């Protein structure tokens, strides 16, 4: 009943990569655009079999949609919601950040996605600007579930024990503790993302006692960069998010009650 509408032709590369490359795949009938992550299994299929598996669970407006996959011998093809805006990373001006009302809006949408994930028992484990993509109307989408894992199954939480992620975004308990809860770790990395969006710079290489920028934060020296660029309201949120003890760290329900989070800043859509 559907025409010749599923032959995928590779228009252009959208970039690398690490695991391989991403291409813009159009269908030559509908001109229906999707993105195609191509990975060389030659270059342990558990990293990608789980990535497909987790991707099949996901169905949210702030999470990159999964459309299917392709074996084709030794090369896996992941077909994925195309985000024509690129990465949130490219909207952040070094040393400046972005307008606070844009940052707030991206933050709202990130929380919306992370609540969704945590509600279906999935933790992303690598939230950073590079993995947050933007669609045609500048809506934010969580992307890349290659490090993601189930932390809750049949209403039973599992502790995480392997260290992963990206050092500037990683929470301190994952470098200190053998085992630790998944959700506070995600929350922490959203804190670092917010800091990057409002200041255009990352506060520290890693959240260790051997890191003076990090010790400066525990000591409340908010007269230093990047904190001096921020503004008292979002900074007060950041003081709740970037709390070393994960049991004292603010939870998402409480972030939605925060004063900056609920501050009117930005007028409705440019059109209509
Ligand atoms: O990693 C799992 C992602 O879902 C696959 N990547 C994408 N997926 C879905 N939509 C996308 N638009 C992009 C993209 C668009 C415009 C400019 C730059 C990037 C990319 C992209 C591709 C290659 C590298 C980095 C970013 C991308």
């Amino acid at each position: 009943a559907v025409p010749f509408v599923e032959d995928w032709d590779l228009v252009q590369t959208l970039g690398e990569g690490a695991y391989g490359e991403v291409q813009l795949a159009v269908n030559r009938v509908t001109e229906e655009a999707v993105a195609v992550k191509i990975v060389d299994m030659k270059r342990c299929p558990e990293n990608i079999k789980k990535e497909i598996c987790i991707n099949k669970m996901l169905n949210h407006e702030n999470v990159v949609k999964f459309y299917g996959h392709r074996r084709e011998g030794n090369i896996q093809y992941l077909f994925l919601e195309y985000c024509s805006g690129g990465e949130l990373f490219d909207r952040i001006e070094p040393d400046i950040g972005m307008p606070e009302p844009d940052a707030q809006r991206f933050f709202h949408q990130l929380m919306a996605g992370v609540v969704y994930l945590h509600g279906i028992g999935i933790t992303h484990r690598d939230i950073k600007p590079e993995n947050l993509l933007l669609d045609e109307r500048d809506n934010l989408k969580i992307s890349d579930f290659g490090l993601a894992t189930v932390f809750r199954y049949n209403n039973r939480e599992r502790l995480l024990n392997k260290m992963c992620g990206t050092l500037p975004y990683v929470a301190p308990e994952l470098l200190k503790r053998r085992e630790f809860h998944a959700e506070p770790v995600d929350v922490w990395s959203c804190g670092i993302v917010l800091t990057a969006m409002l200041a255009g710079e990352l506060p520290w290489d890693q959240p260790s006692d051997s890191c003076q920028e990090y010790s400066d934060w525990k000591e409340k020296k908010t007269y230093l960069n990047p904190w001096k660029k921020i503004d008292s309201a979002p900074l007060a949120l950041l003081h709740k998010i970037l709390v070393e003890n994960p049991s004292a760290r603010i939870t998402i329900p409480d972030i939605k009650k925060d004063r900056w989070y609920n501050k009117p800043l930005k007028k409705g859509a440019k059109r209509p």
